């Protein structure tokens, strides 16, 4: 790992990235962010989730440097919280309030629940755990026996056909496992197992152990598009299920899917990940989880090599990041959205933490 981690100051790289994000996208006088370079709409929740993940990981490096930033982000997330729409609370894709009709997604709630669980673990702040539980309850309310199980993409389908989605399974499973570890409430473990059983039966390709995208409710047809994050969030879930149950099937499945994910998406020679960054980061988090599992530094070698590539080859001359992680940047970006640089910041903070753990 030291060959790749060398003199690379991941922590500084993270602060650098955050500084550029704030300059470009923080809405003057607030702790909220614009969606993109046009600075014309408040950001969708997703890009803010990477900031939540970043500040949370920051606590492991310095509680005093990052606690306020994390709290300010949590308070910004309150702008997206709906306390009761049609009988249930949950986060919306855009800012909302009790008197407005929100557009809510079961996946967004799971992504957020993961970050809030980690924020609670880092700080022991009860308000973070309250919202983690509430976000996860929202995601779990999207599960029913249509298609025999699984979770809808979204609460209010308009243009998209009604469908149940691997990402919704996967982030809900991981959230369940994180809350199981915190609360020791077996209902969370049982939910993860139930959702996993459905997901493996319906959306896992047995030929390569990768995950299809979604199953359509109308006719049960499968969108067979393979995305990195559908593998990655399943891997992270399975590793927690392995720790909880001691059933080796979960570890074997995680290892099989991770190997196939590396073969499909990872160029180990240069470090490039051939998918959108806001998806492919999940393979890097899988590597970190593998190191936590088996303490084999090969997994950190991969992670640091991929993160070095992001800094050395994707970062443009203005300190901005592209959507996709597959190819070096050769000219400066004119367009960008919040998620592109926030996922990079998150990776840098993760790398900083593991460098610290090693040294």
């Amino acid at each position: 790992p030291g060959v790749e981690i060398g003199n690379n100051d991941y922590y500084t790289w993270c602060k650098e990235t955050l500084s550029v994000i704030d300059k470009d996208l923080k809405i003057s006088g607030t702790h909220s962010y614009y969606e993109n370079q046009d600075r014309s709409q408040v950001s969708f929740i997703w890009g803010n989730i990477f900031l939540l993940y970043t500040y949370t990981e920051g606590i492991s490096l310095s509680k005093s440097e990052w606690s306020d930033a994390l709290m300010n982000c949590f308070l910004n997330f309150d702008n997206y919280w709906h306390p009761n729409y049609k009988g249930i609370a949950g986060y919306a894709t855009l800012p909302t309030s009790a008197e407005k009709v929100p557009d809510r997604f079961y996946d967004e709630n799971g992504w957020t629940a993961i970050g809030l669980c980690d924020a609670y673990l880092a700080t022991q702040n009860n308000s973070y755990l309250e919202k983690a539980k509430g976000a996860l309850a929202f995601s779990l309310s999207g599960e029913d026996n249509v298609l025999g199980g699984g979770i809808y993409f979204q609460e209010t389908f308009v243009s998209l056909p009604v469908q149940k989605n691997t990402i919704c399974s996967a982030v809900t499973m991981l959230s369940c496992m994180k809350l199981y570890e915190i609360t020791q409430d077996r209902q969370y473990l049982d939910a993860a197992i139930r959702i996993n059983d459905w997901t493996v039966e319906n959306l896992l390709d047995k030929s390569d152990n990768l995950l299809w995208d979604a199953k359509m409710v109308a006719d049960g047809s499968v969108n067979t598009q393979k995305w990195s994050y559908n593998a990655g969030f399943m891997i992270r879930s399975w590793l927690k299920m392995y720790q909880a149950t001691k059933d080796e099937k979960y570890l074997s499945q995680a290892k099989a899917t991770l190997a196939s994910s590396e073969a499909k998406w990872y160029n180990s020679i240069n470090g490039a990940l051939n998918d959108p960054g806001y998806f492919a980061f999940s393979i890097i988090d899988s590597w970190f989880d593998m190191y936590d599992t088996d303490k084999n530094t090969v997994w950190l070698t991969k992670a640091f090599h991929a993160i070095n590539f992001i800094h050395n080859k994707l970062r443009d001359g203005n300190g901005r990041y592209p959507e996709h992680w597959g190819t070096p940047t050769t000219s400066n970006l004119e367009k960008y959205d919040l998620r592109f640089s926030t996922v990079a910041a998150y990776m840098y903070m993760r790398a900083a933490n593991y460098k610290r753990i090693l040294n």
